[PDB]
């Protein structure tokens, strides 16, 4: 299950957890991705890294959902896990 | 002088910068300035961590533009220092 197939409605509940609980987890995320810190930099030009993170992320098949779940695993964030889930559900596809 | 003493503009266009140009140069500062690494962390609770890095600044008396700009010139951005300066001729208060 690719990031990228996901609709617009789900990338907007992402974007709206780390805007409205904790903006910061994207951080450790590009740690145990294995991310160069010169990414890391290139992420914080913008006050929404993780629109940034996400789109660059989304550039290759390595996208997918499981990869993403392991990733939050790792960093001890799985409450961003179970908040993904409940929030999954949605009313229209655009 | 204290940076608490600023236009409500001025405020603005500090944080226009890092929303716009590249939001990095905060975590900079905060190093220079020798914060905890949990300060770091709690700033970036919030998609624009300058706005609660200025508000926790603005309540101590070490918040001078003098120790500002010293900070500024350690970092190696004194391009940030002239657009800071190059922006205090405004006339707009609010």
């Amino acid at each position: 299950g690719l990031y990228s197939s996901l609709p617009p409605a789900k990338r907007e509940e992402v974007e709206k957890l780390l805007n409205g609980s904790a903006g910061d987890t994207w951080r450790h995320l590009a740690g145990e991705l294995g991310y160069q810190p010169e990414h890391i930099d290139s992420f914080t030009h913008e006050a929404c890294p993780v629109r940034a993170l996400l789109a660059s992320w989304a550039t290759q098949d390595s996208a997918t959902l499981d990869a993403l779940l392991a990733a939050l695993r790792r960093i001890q964030r799985a409450d961003l896990v179970e908040s993904l889930c409940s929030e999954s559900t949605a009313t229209s596809p655009v």
